[PDB]
């Protein structure tokens, strides 16, 4: 058994403290373990961002755009978790594809299905208005190219849609597969527990503080950099029980996801935070129909 002692995960992309040499193979390799880890991935992920906002005072009163939402069932928990806080909070969810049906029926989500493009952000900019925007996009279209034009279309959803904060997909084209250096929104590198085995995927957040915007470079070297980083997280990391790890399950990913859960807000008071992780967890997956 591959156990091990950690104090703390790797929270952010600049944690990871070793790389791995890419071995290809490993794309044959078992993608999930887990029933609705998609949902799974993208609720945890999706919970510590905005509780972060509510955190800073900016969650509150704001219109949640998402984009690229459906289906989103998970989006429903994200919904009602806030909402029974008594954060108030209006959902936009907007996709070419549809919502499950359990979206419905809310007054406070409303579902549009509509592949967007630069000129329909505009639209949906001057009908927010004058309403403060969180924008999480989950867009996709792959090739280096459908992929520097999904980061292009995030860009210009911030650009047009001017949000108090972001949340934006983010995975690294691969070096062999270069061509171009391009900008990305600053913000954290926001590690995914519960992301496919190999996955190179993390998320964007970002706080946009003043009338600024902050963007940065990424350069093959850069991708060489996030493939081996990645490649050992995944590989190395990832298959790691934390044997000091006081818990139902010790394994790496929901040790990393005890973390993104001991911040997230409850009604429920704990003696511990085991506790309200544990009822979390318990709740989320229970939602999520996972065993
Ligand atoms: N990780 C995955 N791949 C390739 O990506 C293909 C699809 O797997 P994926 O990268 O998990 O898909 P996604 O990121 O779109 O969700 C695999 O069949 C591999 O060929 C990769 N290819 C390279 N060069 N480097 C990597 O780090 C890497
Ligand atoms: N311009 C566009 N506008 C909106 N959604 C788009 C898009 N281009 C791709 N997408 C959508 O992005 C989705 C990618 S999957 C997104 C999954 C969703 N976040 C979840 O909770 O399950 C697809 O449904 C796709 O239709």
């Amino acid at each position: 058994m591959d156990v091990v002692s950690l104090d703390k995960p790797f929270m952010y992309f600049e944690e990871i403290d070793n790389e791995l040499d890419y071995e290809p193979e490993s794309a044959n390799e078992v993608a999930k373990k887990l029933p609705y880890q998609g949902q799974l991935k993208l609720l945890l992920g999706e919970l510590f961002f905005l509780s972060k906002l509510q955190r800073h005072g900016i969650l509150d009163g704001a219109t949640v755009v998402y984009i690229g939402s459906a289906p989103g069932t998970h989006i429903r928990y994200l919904r009602d978790h806030f909402y029974n806080l008594g954060v108030i909070i209006k959902w936009m969810l907007i996709d070419g594809r549809h919502h499950d049906p359990i979206l419905n029926g809310l007054r406070d989500v409303t579902l549009v299905t509509r592949f967007v493009d630069e000129e329909y952000l505009r639209s949906i900019k001057k009908q927010l208005h004058p309403s403060k925007i969180i924008l999480i996009s989950d867009v996709r279209s792959p090739s280096t190219a459908d992929l520097l034009s999904n980061y292009a279309l995030q860009n210009v959803m911030i650009s047009i849609l001017n949000p108090v904060a972001s949340s934006l997909k983010w995975r690294c084209p691969w070096p062999d597969q270069w061509i171009k250096d391009f900008y990305i929104p600053h913000g954290n590198k926001m590690l995914q527990p519960f992301a496919p085995s190999y996955s190179a995927e993390m998320r964007l957040l970002s706080i946009y503080t003043g009338e600024n915007m902050r963007l940065t470079r990424v350069t093959k070297s850069d991708a060489v950099n996030y493939e081996k980083k990645m490649y050992y997280l995944n590989k190395i990391v990832r298959n790691k029980v934390v044997v000091n790890f006081d818990y139902p399950n010790q394994e790496y990913d929901y040790f990393h996801m005890y973390f993104m859960l001991r911040t997230v807000y409850c009604n429920k008071t704990f003696p511990t935070t085991k506790a309200k992780v544990l009822f979390l967890q318990q709740s989320i997956f229970r939602f999520l129909n996972i065993p």
